DNA sequence: CAGCTCTGTACGTGAGCGATGGACAGCT
DNA sequence: AGCTGTCCATCGCTCACGTACAGAGCTG
């Protein structure tokens, strides 16, 4: 058996969350699918030693030097970033959620959406978006592209920003490099928000 | 027929764990 | 010289918070 967890069962991992880093007034809120077996391990976003995220965040130019994990709770305060995933739910992969948990989820996001009403909602993965979508706005495309959406989230000015997941799963953005330029036309967006204010 | 949803499958990089074995020092 | 055990470089395998797409099965 191969241990990847210090001895913690994935039994055990499959019952612990991931908590929510939200403050009012944040400029961005990473929205993930639901944490893998690695962020309900550390209890903090993006620990995958593969995972693209803390590596895009610097690449891009959102953070000045490259974070990690264990500063996921800076980031509200120093760079305007929040966190959430569309599911609670632990599991190793978005392949294992059923289609109500995700929709159960989209309710339970655009309310949270409604409360803290960050100026941009990061939806770090294109398939929560596609069921979010159909759910809230109550639009299905047949060809539903990354970036900017044209829905503002309802009753608010939030606005809906699409990337490819940052986890090194998918094979058609095979690396970090393959997925920057979203995280640098976030940037833009972000700066372009700021600058009308 | 044609378009839609639904399901099974294949897919490129790079990182950690466990196995292997060469270098090498300590000791007789 | 011969033995022996540790270190650690390196390899192979598994995996990672998915995604695009063919093709079957409905339905208009």
């Amino acid at each position: 058996k191969v241990d990847r967890f210090n001895g913690v069962s994935e039994a055990e991992l499959l019952t612990k969350t991931l908590p929510d880093i939200l403050t009012f007034n944040l400029d961005i809120v990473i929205i993930g699918i639901n944490p893998g077996l690695m962020a309900a391990y550390k209890g903090h976003h993006y620990p995958g030693p593969g995972n693209h995220f803390w590596k895009c965040l610097f690449m891009s130019g959102l953070s000045e030097v490259q974070l990690n994990h264990m500063d996921d709770h800076t980031l509200p305060g120093k760079y305007g970033i929040g966190f959430t995933n569309m599911v609670e739910r632990t599991t190793p992969g978005s392949k294992d959620l059923s289609s109500k948990e995700f929709r159960e989820g989209g309710r339970i996001l655009v309310q949270k959406l409604q409360k803290y009403q960050p100026r941009i909602a990061v939806f770090n993965g294109k398939c929560i978006y596609e069921i979010f979508s159909k759910e809230v706005f109550g639009v299905k495309v047949k060809n539903l592209e990354f970036g900017l959406q044209p829905h503002k989230i309802p009753d608010t000015e939030t606005l809906c920003y699409v990337m490819p997941s940052s986890s090194a799963r998918c094979a058609q953005f095979p690396r970090a490099q393959d997925k920057v330029h979203y995280y640098i036309k976030l940037k833009d967006l972000r700066d372009q928000l700021k600058g009308i204010e």
